[PDB]
C-alpha cells in the first residue's frame, strides 16, 4: 500500500512507522546493501527500483539529495507514469521545483516534503504542490507527521524548511559563541543554561510585538534605537576579544548595524535592519 | 546604617531605582547633569545634590546608573577624594574587563564596590519578579543584599566583578545574533512572496524550541564531548550550504549566514567531520590556533 526509497535516517523511521499499519510496504537503497530487518514486519525488497516503483502508486522519496533522485529514477522513467511521489528532501526550493517538473514531465504526481523533525520525530511537516494530489494522500502522510500544506509552488515547502533552518543554525552558534565566552570567565555549560534557556526562550515575545512593524514596514524608535543597539554590539564583541574567543560571529552581527547607521537609521528601532538584508 | 541612598544617574533607570527607594522609605539623594531630570523625583521626595562631592558625602551607598564606566570616570574622577568609605553600586552595562578594572580603581580610593547586571527594563524595578545580576566580593554585597532587593530580585554570581557584566553580555550575544537571524529569514521570506504575519508561527516555534536542543546537548559540552551520535558537522555545513544559496536565490544579503558557514569551515578543516556540530565551541575557543 505503500513504498518507501532511501533506507536511512528519515527512511526507516518512515518504514517502521508505515509496516506498523497494514500497507503492502516495498522499499530499497541506493548503495543497495542491506537495513532490510524491517522485512520481519511485512516488506518486499525489489532487485532494482523497476519494480519497487510498479509496487505501489505511493512512494516516498528520502534520498541524500536531489542528484541522487536523478540517478536511479531517470534508468525506471517509462514507470513514473501515474505515481505519486513524495519527495522529501532538505534541498533549496529551486532544486525542488526543478526536480518537480522532471517527475510531471514523466506523468508522475509529486509533493514535495519539508520535514521539521529528526527521525525521533516520526512533529509537523511541510507540504507543497498540487493541491489535489496532496488531499488525497493526506491520510497516508498523516502517519509520519503531521501535515502542513503550504500552497501549490512544489518550492515552498523547501523554502519554509530553509528559512527555518537559517534562523537555527544561526541561533545555535551564538549560543555555542556564548557558551566559549562563559567558559573562558570560569562559569560552566550546565550553570549557563538557565541563562541560555530564558534568552532563547524571551525571543517569541519579540518577533509578535515587532511582526505587525515589520509586516508595514515601519520602524519607529518607540521602544528601543538602532544606535542603543549598535553600542550594546559593540560591547559583546569587545567582552568576545577580552575573553580570547573568535570575533567572527558578532562582527558580523556589528557589520550589519553599521550599515543600519550609515544609512540613517539610528533614531528607527533595530528592526529596520531588515532592509540592510534586503540590500537597500 | 539609616535607610538612605544616592542615586547617581537619573536616565530611565535611575529615576525608576530613585522612585522605587523612595516608595519604601528612604531618603533618596540624587545628582545628574542635566539637572531638570530630577524634577518629578524631588516632587516625590528626593533631594538633588547639586554637585558630585555632595552627592557622594551624602549617603554611605551610592548608585551608579551609568551609559558606561567611561561616564563613570568623568564624572567620579574630579571627586576622588571622598570615594574612601563609599559601597558605588555600578548598575553599567558594560564588558567584564571594564568592571574589573573600576572596581580595582574604586578599590584603590578606599571605596567597596559591586557590580550589577540589570535584566530589565526600567518599568521592572520594584517588581519582585525581576532579578538583576550582582558580583563582587561577598561580604560587601550581603551587608547591601536587602536594600538592593527594593530594586528587583538579587543573584549574587560569585567573588569576580567581572561575572555580572558577563553573564549580560553573553545573553546580548544570544540576543542579537538570534534575532538578526529572524529578521534575515524573515526577508528571504517576503521576498519569496510569503508576509511576516504568515511567517510569525514558524519563526515563534524555531525559537521556542531551542531550550530543548540547548538542554540536550548541555552535558555534553559541559564535560567537552562532542560525539557524533545524533548530527554531524559535515551535514550542518551542508544545511548552513544550502541556506546560503536560498538567501542568494532570494536576493538578500549573505553577510549574516556566511560568517555562520565560515565556522563550520573552520571546522571541518580541523577534522571533526564526524563530531557533533557543537564542537564548534572549540573552534570558538581557538583550540586550533597557537597560544
Amino acid at each position: 500500500s505503500v513504498t518507501v526509497i532511501g533506507l536511512g535516517p528519515m527512511g526507516k523511521a518512515m518504514a517502521a512507522a508505515f509496516l506498523e499499519h497494514g500497507y503492502k510496504v516495498t522499499v530499497w537503497n541506493r548503495t543497495s546493501n542491506k537495513a532490510d530487518e524491517l522485512i520481519t514486519k511485512g516488506a518486499v525488497r525489489a532487485s532494482t527500483v523497476h519494480e519497487a516503483l510498479a509496487a505501489n502508486e505511493l512512494v516516498i522519496l528520502s534520498l541524500t539529495d536531489y542528484d541522487a533522485m536523478y540517478t536511479i529514477l531517470e534508468p525506471a522513467s517509462e514507470n513514473l507514469s501515474g505515481k505519486v511521489l513524495v519527495n522529501l528532501s532538505s534541498d533549496t526550493p529551486d532544486k525542488a521545483r526543478e526536480a518537480a517538473k522532471w517527475l510531471a514531465n514523466r506523468g508522475a504526481g509529486h509533493i514535495t516534503g519539508g520535514v521539521q523533525v529528526p527521525p525521533s520525530g516520526i512533529s509537523s511537516t511541510y507540504y507543497s504542490g498540487p493541491k489535489e494530489v496532496f488531499e488525497a494522500n493526506k491520510e497516508t502522510l498523516e502517519v509520519l507527521t503531521g501535515t502542513d500544506y503550504r500552497g501549490e509552488d512544489p518550492g515552498l515547502a523547501a523554502l519554509y524548511y530553509q528559512i527555518q533552518m537559517d534562523m537555527f543554525w544561526t541561533a545555535m552558534l551564538s549560543y555555542l559563541h556564548a557558551t566559549a565566552v562563559a567558559q573562558a570567565n570560569g562559569i560552566t555549560a550546565e550553570q549557563f543554561l538557565p541563562y541560555a534557556a530564558e534568552t532563547m526562550s524571551s525571543l517569541p515575545k519579540f518577533i509578535e510585538f515587532y511582526t505587525p512593524r515589520i509586516n508595514a514596514g515601519e520602524y519607529p524608535g518607540d521602544v528601543d534605537r538602532l544606535a542603543m543597539g549598535m553600542a550594546s554590539v559593540e560591547h559583546v564583541v569587545h567582552t568576545t576579544q577580552d575573553a580570547g574567543i573568535d570575533i567572527t560571529l558578532p562582527t558580523a552581527v556589528l557589520e550589519v548595524f553599521r550599515r543600519g547607521m550609515e544609512n540613517g537609521h539610528a533614531g528607527n528601532s533595530f528592526t529596520s535592519l531588515i532592509e540592510i538584508f534586503k540590500k537597500s
